[PDB]
């Protein structure tokens, strides 16, 4: 029927391949789950090879073949979108949902009954998440440097924690304004080889990446008045131009960021006027920069006038590792800063650049959501306690799926624990009666000691939301696959 | 006799090609059958992928080899055009039928006679169709709601067939006028991601995809005076374009709506003259704003005039999740009426446009055709019951064929319950027996509380043309290829 | 050796190659034979496929290869220039007669001997036919509308063969004129979707497939003054090409039927004074135009006078099914006129245009030869019946072959009912022995009721020409291919 | 009879009911009361299996490596 080399597959073959697809993933980045996991080395075939833990990264990196694998890859650029971390640990849930899903495909349990199961298990599951939840303050420094260092943990800025959490809260709380909504773009994470981890440091201003377009201009201002505009200032004849540059000094501004270029006239005009410029200024920056002077971006230069003016009060060009960079600092009322990472290699404040992203996003999740839970898998622990009683009061056939549901939920502080090379079995014995016994602020595993230990107490919490996220769309991407029943795949 | 790699096939092998043929495409379509059906993966020669339960779509997407299969193709897609439901259930219908009918050409039943018995059958199986037939309401508002959901069932829109329903028997009221005939052309099918399904409403007039083609024009106007002309707007020479533009005020009119485009001249004297208008109309749209508005669509400018222009309550450009629209509503007395499908992704607005379809078909032929029947197979029991009777009538060998038909009947009902996990046996032995001593109002089975059950008190009930339509397209379908017994195919 | 590909048969080996070529399309075709027969599905190496019952169609969209395959498909478009119908009926005859004949190569039996046999009782066969014929009145509307339908049954118009044959039999009355010879390019077949099969109807003039040439000139005329030219209306210079219509006007026409085109000029002048005209008629229509109106068509326009005009009652543009066609009807005496064949799809209305065909065909041959036939076999009967005592009178070795030509003769009922399914051995015993005792108008094989019945009070009769050709042809078509005994094919 | 279903409804009428007033009757083909039916065996009908099976069992795990004669 199909084009020599095209394959299809139906029936127990289709679900065969298709949860091996999935499987398969599941097993290459189950090995890098957790701080005490792995990482993976990938040459692709240009040659550009890619060393890291990364899910998402791998699996983009890597070429695949069958349908359920790309539509996996596909789940995985969306939680890249959607969380950014926890990624790792939603394919291996599903994974396992698959695994224990296809038993009943081949014990006669039609794909309606199955998914029934983990539907009604799901929306259970979620309400648990809820309930447990814990109600914290959204601005309590506090928990606010314990939810963000845990973050860190498993990164190559664990090391420092300490010092990361302390600028990233601050970040946060200084742009967030109300309690709240939080932007994880008011927040720019520049990078410069240079000193070590220590010597990173928050900057109340933006960091950006541009240089005084004239050796005439001054190198730095004082008590700056800053213009944005996102025209490019170049202008047929050179009495139309002059009149663009005369405009700028007529509003009383003194620096111009100019998102698109400057012509050599307009470079002459401005510093002729005393008027610092930088020229090619990205939008973004142009954004960012308008947050923490006030300035408001103008894109009829017509249009700009002195009430359009932000305020800074330094705003300064410096040469960080020999890179020139303008600093735009000690604004009136900032809404966006730039973090500065320092470090003695180029790799490590790339990875704290990585590790300090997570950590506003997991600040921001805990001051939008007031609701916040134990790490170290005691969520998951009251989950299928409760969930399993919940199989009960469903009866039927039906119930085999909802257990076999609940129990999936294992996998994670299972497969965790194998690459920690603690003991699966005891610290489930350990952990579950120390969870009924003592609650869920006092139980969860902790594989940086290697034994259960009291999460609150320890700080390791998480906001409600990561956990929430994850249920939704684990269930909704294992019900899914589990329907195919025949695929035609081209070559 | 033929090319190497042309086939032939002649008697009993023409027959088993040609059943099989139909045969495979009826088992691949059958999983799909029902509510509780799965639905197919297609990834074409091109890397176009295709997701979807819909049969023609699948037949439509796959290449089929076999010429008897290209003919089931075109079957489909006349069944498309027909009814555009109910696709699946006529192949499976017509492949049961094929299969039985096989039997008898081994048995050396001559095709002559085994396609006078399904005639003689399906010319009593439409007989007793008309006579179960309940006569309803055309216009009762509750038997349409529940036609309209039942006919919901088994889509993605069932979670609101309530809200579904609602808005597409008020539609279709809203344009009907007399009882009557209806037009599905007049309710246009609109769908426009944001809010959720329960937010999906009907909106008194037309919503056209267009903008205000000036900046100079206004954005909204009221108690609107409607031009339609299919005519482009320009003319060799100013003076001759300002003449058409002249004629358009001098009629009365402020909106515009051409199929064709609009010179930038026309442009400025229509924004001059304090006209809206949107260029680039499609002839379709053109037709329902003059349904909506009374507008009478005019070719030549010059005819023209004030007795031809429509009339709008509010006409006015909004953008619906950024994407700027035309809503022109409030019309007088609207022959044509819009619905706005809401919903959170863009895939379940577009599953929802297939579902309102179905909808307002089924509300359509309830209304033309005053009798309905009941669904859960308490038809096909009643069928099956008088044609085994009328089958004893028949006599000879020819009431062999009769009987065969009659029993064929039931792959519908039992592969549904397949689908459902029910027992094939049982349901029959319960479903009839309770026809048989309660009727066809208090019968059927229904798959979603997995029992026999009331199709009356449930409101399960859909047009008698139904299931008319199906029993001569499958018995004309069946009988034509049954006579086939010597086939040439190119490679 | 001969070129390598090239092949050659000698001796026996060339008789069994050429019997088998043509033994082959024997069983091929003798499938489709009789109203109880199936039909073929052929497709061509250009992917064009042909789905029919016709004989010769098969065997002209087929590839032969041997000689005498090739001989035969010449001999199946002769019987379909000659008569139309009855050819597959002519093949099998032919095919048994071979198949006989080779058992007599076998046997040492000289073709000169063979041959000698089926001369003498296809000479003695011929003169039984003109015997047992029975003279019945030309014009006798009974025994026309009998013949008519009798032709009719077996093709798919014979559901409305009563409808029909009225129609045809009015049809060749009104044209035919004496007593007698039948023209059936007089009477057209127009096929036009629309309506049911019982609403095709005769119209006493001519329907062509033209329009009126310009939009100035009346779209209908009474009274009509039919002039016909057949050269093209454009002359070099205007005032000659207006001399040109000048001189049509002074003959007095008002329609004017040009079998070439109409230059703009023409179409204008001839619209000024109030003259219909139509371009580019088929030389076919102008000539059944000049048969109906009684106009004398004209080459030289400078011949046209007010004595070469033809009348009509009413020349009228219609709209049939949408196509816009000229209707000139009504006409004093009109020696064509067209039928005009309506139903519900185009493939119904071009199945009864090759029943209609065949309708006018045998009712004009019953009325040039005014002695008929019984049909289901009866004839046969006779002739075997009589052949067989010939053959003794023949004697030596050569009667041989005279018994074999008699008995091939049963080849022919004997594949009827087996496509009908009746007993072969026993409907002979059945309808011999009812003919011997009580005739040739009362006996014969009715596949219809399934027994022997009464030829004459069923009307089931045919043109004794039918009969006669079939003997004549079939003969010295098997006798010459006896003869070859040598052949090289090229590949 | 179906094994899911039959333990699902056995079970919870068990502890419920208790264990005179439950256990399958394949007879029926339903939970039944065994008591009420007579359906009773001697207590060393069950606790002999019990001691059996499990010494049998338990022995053969240990065996690691057998030479077993043609």
């Amino acid at each position: 029927v199909l084009p020599e080399n095209m394959k299809r597959y139906m029936g127990r073959d289709a679900q065969r391949m298709n949860i091996l697809a999935g499987r398969i993933i599941a097993e290459t980045v189950r090995s890098t789950l957790g701080p005490k996991g792995m990482d993976k080395m990938l040459v692709d075939d240009l040659g550009d090879v890619v060393v890291t833990n990364d899910g998402v990264t791998i699996l983009r990196e890597m070429s695949v073949e069958h349908p359920a694998a790309k539509m996996l890859i596909e789940v995985a650029k969306t939680q890249e979108k959607e969380v950014g971390d926890g990624t790792t640990t939603a394919v291996v849930v599903a994974g396992e949902l698959l695994r224990k899903a296809e038993e009943l495909l081949d014990q006669n349990v039609h794909p309606t009954i199955v998914v029934k199961g983990y539907q009604a298990a799901a929306q259970k599951a979620q309400e648990l998440l809820k309930t447990i939840a814990c109600e914290v303050g959204a601005q309590d420094k506090e928990i606010l440097t314990k939810i963000a260092m845990t973050s860190i943990t498993g990164k190559g800025a664990e090391k420092a924690k300490e010092k990361l959490a302390e600028i990233i809260v601050e970040a946060v709380s200084a742009v967030v304004d109300d309690e709240g909504k939080v932007d994880k773009d008011l927040i720019k994470i520049e990078k410069k080889s240079g000193a070590s981890i220590d010597d990173t440091e928050l900057i109340k201003g933006v960091l950006v990446d541009k240089e005084r377009v004239s050796a005439q201009m001054p190198k730095k201002v004082t008590d700056a008045k800053i213009a944005l505009l996102n025209c490019a200032i170049e202008e047929t004849a050179s009495e139309m131009l002059k009149d663009m540059v005369a405009e700028i000094k007529a509003s009383g501004a003194n620096v111009l960021f100019c998102q698109k270029g400057i012509d050599d006239l307009a470079q002459h005009y401005l510093a002729k006027e005393g008027i610092v410029a930088a020229r090619r200024v990205k939008k973004s920056d142009m954004e960012k920069l308008a947050k923490a002077t006030g300035a408001n971006v103008i894109t009829n230069i017509k249009d700009l006038s002195a009430q359009d003016l932000g305020d800074a009060g330094l705003v300064e060009e410096r040469k960080i590792s020999g890179d020139s960079m303008i600093f735009v600092e000690e604004c009136k009322h900032p809404k966006a800063v730039t973090m500065l990472i320092r470090g003695t290699t180029e790799h490590v404040i790339e990875e704290v650049a990585r590790a300090v992203d997570a950590a506003v996003g997991v600040v921001g999740c805990t001051i939008e959501d007031g609701r916040i839970v134990s790490g170290g898998g005691s969520t998951e622990v009251e989950l299928s306690m409760k969930l399993r009683e919940y199989a009960e009061g469903i009866s039927g056939r039906e119930q085999l799926a909802v257990r076999a549901f609940a129990d999936a939920l294992e996998v994670i502080p299972r497969t965790l624990a194998e690459n920690a090379g603690l003991d699966a079995i005891e610290i489930l014995v350990k952990v579950r009666a120390a969870h009924a016994s003592n609650g869920n602020k006092c139980a969860g595993l902790n594989v940086f000691t290697g034994a259960v230990e009291d999460m609150c107490e320890n700080g390791v919490v998480e906001p409600l939301r990561v956990k929430t996220q994850a249920i939704q769309s684990a269930a909704e991407s294992t019900e899914m696959l589990l329907r195919i029943d025949d695929v035609i795949a081209a070559e």
